[PDB]
């Protein structure tokens, strides 16, 4: 640049510019034009809008024309007071987001079993303590198998949020049965059980 | 990103990154980590500075890396409230300034002549009004030659900021003399003068 020459009374233009990426929009541009030495504000055009004139009240951006990155400045009814050195600050800011989503986790307890001590409905009760998040709960006998019955199963939460649960098997027996019941957690794909073995 | 799972009562790590150009530098660095949906802030950088954790006082950078891109998020003593998808917002700032100067003029007017009416000592008077800046001038004769004299000549500021400028020259007559007054403007290269011719 060299410098601009502005007869007193009339209106001038103090140049600035940039090149803007295909991306872009002027909520993503601030701008701040300044008296060099002092660092006296002029105009700004910052968060997506025009700010005003500062203190002047005779200076102008080119509105239309920024988003081109054109930031010159329109001084207007020139005088002997606006002689000096302005300084054009222009921030692009380019803003990205990534996301990343937390688990949390808590094992269950070790269950402990109980039960209302062979042609009879009996019920085996099967609880486990502060894991998270619910578990899938399964009741099976001795060799792996789902056991049929009717399965009430209920998990309660404490302050902090842990599930309890408290599952409720009512079966008819069979002489020689054993009960197992298998906490699990999903999420950490631990594994809990315990089991009751009836003979007599 | 896979979710990350974090056992309840420990501490975990929210990843973040960003490649930082060669220029990089922390006070250009501007980091939002936010709960995704609510957008509550959870720890934030800005301004060269590594404001707090927000709200929980369980959050922390690795402020040691920032620099080389890392804006992983450090959450500890996790629990069930913590659960949720977290978003890292990364604005970098590249500041750039160019200076413009501006130069004000204005004309002087056609120069207004005075003296006090042939070897005797007289007293010639050039004024001129209301330029600027301060102007350069000539005393000369009529092929051009600067007379010899004493001139003094003083430049006077109104309101405004405007010299009106006030030469005069004492010379010693010769019959036949013309002279002049040139006031220049060197900003503008405007050039104005004013002339006595002198026969009786
Ligand atoms: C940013 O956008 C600005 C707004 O349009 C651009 O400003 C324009 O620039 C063009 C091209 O240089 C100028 O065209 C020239 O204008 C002069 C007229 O004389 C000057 O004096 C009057 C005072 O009476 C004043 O209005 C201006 O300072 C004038 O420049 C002509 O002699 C030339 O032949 C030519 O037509 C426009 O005048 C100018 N408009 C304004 C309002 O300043 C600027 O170029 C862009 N900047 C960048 C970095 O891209
Ligand atoms: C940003 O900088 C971070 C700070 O150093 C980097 O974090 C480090 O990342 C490395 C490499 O992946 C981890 O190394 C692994 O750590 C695990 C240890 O288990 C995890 O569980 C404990 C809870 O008890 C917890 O402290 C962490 O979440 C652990 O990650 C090992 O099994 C691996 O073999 C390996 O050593 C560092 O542990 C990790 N430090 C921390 C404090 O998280 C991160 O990699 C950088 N990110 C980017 C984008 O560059
Ligand atoms: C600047 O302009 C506003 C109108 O937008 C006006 O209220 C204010 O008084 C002006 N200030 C000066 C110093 O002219
Ligand atoms: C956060 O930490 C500050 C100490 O830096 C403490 O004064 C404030 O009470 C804390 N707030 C909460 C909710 O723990």
């Amino acid at each position: 640049e060299d410098p601009v020459v502005a007869l007193v009374d009339t209106d001038a233009t103090l140049r600035c510019s940039f090149s803007p990426e295909p991306g872009f929009s002027l909520a993503q541009l601030n701008l701040i034009w300044q008296l060099t030495d002092t660092k006296q504000l002029v105009h700004s055009f910052t968060e997506g809008r025009d700010q005003g004139s500062a203190y002047s009240n005779r200076t102008a951006l080119f509105p239309d024309l920024l988003v081109q990155g054109n930031a010159s400045l329109r001084l207007q009814r020139v005088r002997v007071t606006d002689e000096g050195s302005y300084t054009c600050f222009v921030s692009i800011q380019d803003f990205d987001s990534a996301a990343v989503s937390l688990q949390v986790a808590a094992p269950y307890s070790k269950p402990s079993m109980t039960l209302e001590p062979p042609g009879n409905m009996v019920t085996i009760t099967c609880s486990s303590y502060q894991g998270y998040p619910e578990a899938e709960v399964f009741w099976k006998d001795g060799q792996g198998v789902p056991l049929t019955g009717n399965v009430t199963t209920s998990q309660m939460a404490n302050e902090r949020g842990l599930f309890d649960v408290h599952s409720v098997l009512r079966v008819v027996l069979g002489a020689n049965g054993t009960y197992s019941c298998l906490v699990r957690n999903p999420v950490l794909q631990q594994d809990a059980h315990g089991s009751v073995t009836i003979t007599g």
